[PDB]
């Protein structure tokens, strides 16, 4: 039946999702010979997208009735992403439906669709707020494929890039009800090469007036490709 050694090889021919065993995997046998072995749909541990050149794990199954050896229980190896050249992005599982879900992306504004079949690890469960790494493909329909679980505290949606930066309020934030503005905001001008940066009333205690000197921290919001001034406070000693 199935051999017990964990074999390592590369995908020579991917499966066409758009011959019962059309796939091909090239590996090095224990006797240092180069071997090609076929595989089919059920030979992958999950219905995820395998690609030409992917490093994979598999077990060798011998079918005496079909008179051929087969690669089975194929799983994608993480080392592929170190040599793949594909764009790997980060995010967290935002919602879970039946068969699909949506991810909150680090570098993208919109929620990203993803099929449950693209989760690489079939040994563990998926939950909300799971930190994941994926590859985005386009078909105007976007989806995340080859989704890998990330260790805790690996995903940061915003980064502190500077602290105690000083500038001048060149457009006061709109005098605002209970809901906090997150679109209009104000404008702070600082020469830290003069630059502008947006601030919002939610990120200051006591709103600064137009033309007043302020001190603030700068955070990089990656999904918006912009920085935001927070912890805004007035400066008396200029
Ligand atoms: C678009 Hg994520
Ligand atoms: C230092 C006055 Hg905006």
């Amino acid at each position: 039946a199935v051999d017990s050694t964990v074999y390592k090889g590369q995908v020579l021919k991917s499966l066409d999702r758009n011959d019962p065993l059309p796939g091909r995997i090239r590996y090095r046998a224990l006797d240092y010979s180069e071997v090609e072995v076929p595989f089919g749909d059920k030979d992958q541990k999950g219905d995820f997208t395998l690609r030409h050149g992917d490093w994979v794990q598999f077990l060798l199954a011998t079918d005496r009735r079909d008179q051929l050896q087969r690669a089975t229980s194929i799983a994608l190896l993480d080392e592929t992403f170190k040599v793949s050249g594909e764009k790997r992005e980060q995010g967290t599982i935002a919602s879970l439906k039946e068969g699909f879900g949506f991810l909150r992306c680090v570098e993208r504004q919109a929620r990203l669709f993803f099929h449950f079949t693209e989760v690489l690890d079939t040994s563990r469960e998926i939950d909300i707020n799971d930190e994941v790494e994926f590859t985005v493909i386009q078909e105007s329909r976007l989806q995340a494929i080859r989704i890998k679980h990330l260790p805790p505290n690996s995903v940061q949606f915003e980064t502190l890039v500077a602290s105690n930066i000083e500038g001048c309020v060149t457009r006061e934030a709109p005098k605002s009800i209970k809901s906090q503005d997150r679109v209009e905001g104000g404008v702070i001008t600082y020469e830290h090469v003069k630059k502008t940066i947006m601030y919002f009333l939610k990120d200051c205690e006591k709103p600064p007036r137009i033309g007043e000197r302020v001190r603030f921290d700068i955070y990089m919001v990656k999904r918006n490709k912009e920085c935001i001034a927070v912890n805004v406070q007035q400066v008396s000693l200029h």
